[PDB]
């Protein structure tokens, strides 16, 4: 028998989230359990001048 | 690749002059160059019972 050869292409421009600089807009977090949770909040509070 | 195909070419079956039954009849001679023989003649002699 012979073959009928192909070619395979595997280079790609890999990018990183904190590589980049869109990161410095956010505080990225790794929370594991994150599909449990449904709404978070953050109260607070303010007397005024 | 994506695919495989076979392929073959056959020597052809060997016969010679020889090896052929036929070649009891022939009396083959070797024989460099049939130039110096010019004369179509050959003397034979035959003795008688």
């Amino acid at each position: 028998f012979e073959a009928i050869f192909g070619t395979f292409c595997n280079r790609l421009e890999w990018v990183y989230f904190l590589t980049s600089g869109l990161a410095a807009a956010a505080h990225a977090i790794k929370f594991h359990d994150l599909n449990k949770l449904t709404t978070g909040k953050m109260l607070f509070h303010v007397q005024v001048p």
